[PDB]
């Protein structure tokens, strides 16, 4: 297991524009296109992202390219964030993957609301952090994914995914 395999499980792979859990146009491996309800705006974002006229469909290679870019940008964003970098750098490699996964799903506006959880993670109070992480809109809206990510934060193992 690694961050790519983990996010591939959590995000799936779809080659046509679909709506994500929040109702937003998305493609590939959780590549958000737009929060606009206009499918035409989503198609324009897709074409811009891929560099050709896609008419709402991409190939697996193209999906994996966006995924590579999105994971890299997620990690780099963490390192550029003053609140997130010290917490991230305090973690072991497996728990770092849980952090990347969260940021990938929620963005940095989303994790902004996880400050208290962040402190507990930096303190390595794993069970307490796990309890706090579940007291969230995130958990309530995507509980089976959040449970996997939280187990990863709690244990520093891949137990929630290896199966
Ligand atoms: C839990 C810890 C961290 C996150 N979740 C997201 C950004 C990096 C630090």
């Amino acid at each position: 297991m690694n961050i790519f395999e983990m996010l591939r499980i959590d995000e799936g792979l779809r080659l046509k524009i679909y709506k994500d859990t929040e109702g937003y146009y998305t493609i590939g491996i959780g590549h958000l296109l737009t929060k606009s309800p206009d499918l035409n705006a989503a198609k324009s974002e897709l074409d811009k992202a891929i560099g050709r006229n896609c008419n709402g469909v991409i190939t697996k290679d193209e999906a994996e390219k966006l995924f590579n870019q999105d994971v890299d940008a997620a990690v780099r964003g963490i390192l550029r964030n003053a609140k997130l970098k010290p917490v991230y750098d305090s973690l072991d490699a497996v728990r770092r993957c849980a952090a990347i996964n969260q940021v990938f799903q929620m963005g940095e506006t989303g994790v902004a609301g996880f400050t208290n959880s962040l402190r507990m993670l930096q303190q390595k109070r794993w069970d307490e952090a796990a309890v706090n992480l579940a007291k969230s809109r995130w958990y309530n809206q995507t509980p089976d994914r959040a449970k996997r990510v939280i187990t990863t934060f709690r244990t520093g193992t891949w137990d929630a995914y290896k199966n």
